[PDB]
């Protein structure tokens, strides 16, 4: 074995960049390195809060990206088009990193590796697709499978089990993947105190989190997804007043520019896999937002080539 091993038995920039070559380049990172990056990341994510609580000062910058869904050629993208993770370029993950792109171990093992790196400025949330029922059917159970055993898979799945489920920048801007909730008068309080080292449950706050999505008209209606429901406009408003909050900005959902702002500015979708599942033709963005200025600024790119492996090869 001659590729990337921690240095003291932890993560550190030379190893992650080394790390992005050799997958780059298709190689695998050594099951010993893999399953110390979990252990230790386990360890990280199982002290956060639910919701995550951020502080960005006035001359300082984060970038949100949302679902990744193991397009890894596109994650090294971001990096290069917007810079690496560093203490002075913080970046927020919005869930749905693995499922669907043929490169999902790939994805996770370098978000994992950064987060060890950079523990106060690099943030991953939990998606619908970092669950159990998702993985055994969209690719990523039988990705780890194929590249680990089913023991490596168990682990990544407990250690998915403590991404917290939302984050709020300033008191302003709440993040999660899915986004608001199917009955009112939620608090961040209540998101604060969710359990939430489990499998989500079929309903209820920790469900919508991951699950619903905005849509134009007022009032709830029943999911398309079977699960959790959609809001409108009057919902994220209200919820907004409550909470003394801005706007929200939540993934979950392919956007042919890689973006949306719906609800006259509350609710905005990011969404970060160009040419989705090599099909989609969408552009992806992310949103640079600044503690002066916390309005989103959006910057759209698109797919760069990648090795010929086809999506859900291993569903
Ligand atoms: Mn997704
Ligand atoms: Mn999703």
């Amino acid at each position: 074995y001659s590729g990337p091993k921690l240095e003291d038995g932890k993560v550190t920039i030379s190893f992650m960049k080394e790390l992005m070559q050799w997958y780059k380049d298709q190689k695998k990172l050594h099951r010993k390195c893999a399953y110390q990056i979990l252990v230790q990341v386990k360890e990280v994510l199982s002290k956060l809060s639910t919701l995550v609580e951020t502080t960005l000062k006035e001359t300082e910058k984060i970038t949100v990206c949302g679902d990744t869904h193991g397009q890894f050629y596109d994650l090294l993208n971001i990096f290069e088009l917007n810079g690496l993770p560093s203490e002075t370029n913080p970046y927020i993950f919005n869930g749905d990193f693995v499922d669907r792109g043929s490169f999902s171990v790939e994805v996770i093992l370098t978000l994992f590796g950064f987060k060890l790196l950079y523990p106060d400025h690099f943030h991953l949330l939990r998606g619908n697709h970092e669950t159990d029922n998702m993985n055994q059917i969209y690719g990523f159970e039988g990705e780890v499978k194929a590249k680990y055993t089913a023991q490596m898979y168990e682990l990544f799945s407990e250690v998915f089990e403590w991404l917290p489920l939302a984050q709020c920048i300033n008191g302003k801007v709440l993040i999660m993947h899915g986004g608001l909730f199917s009955e009112d008068g939620v608090t961040l309080d209540d998101i604060r105190k969710i359990e939430r080292n489990r499998q989500p449950p079929d309903s209820g706050p920790m469900c919508d989190l991951l699950w619903s999505d905005p849509q134009p008209q007022n009032g709830r209606s029943i999911s398309k997804r079977g699960v959790s429901c959609q809001f409108g406009p009057d919902v994220t408003k209200a919820f907004l007043e409550e909470n003394n909050l801005d706007y929200i900005i939540r993934s979950h959902e392919v956007k042919a520019e890689g973006y949306e702002v719906a609800h006259g500015g509350r609710c905005v979708t990011v969404f970060s896999a160009p040419n989705y599942c090599d099909q989609m033709g969408n552009k992806a963005s992310y949103i640079h937002l600044q503690g002066s200025d916390l309005r989103p600024q959006f910057h759209q790119f698109t797919a760069v080539p990648h090795p010929n492996v086809k999506p859900m090869a291993y569903a």
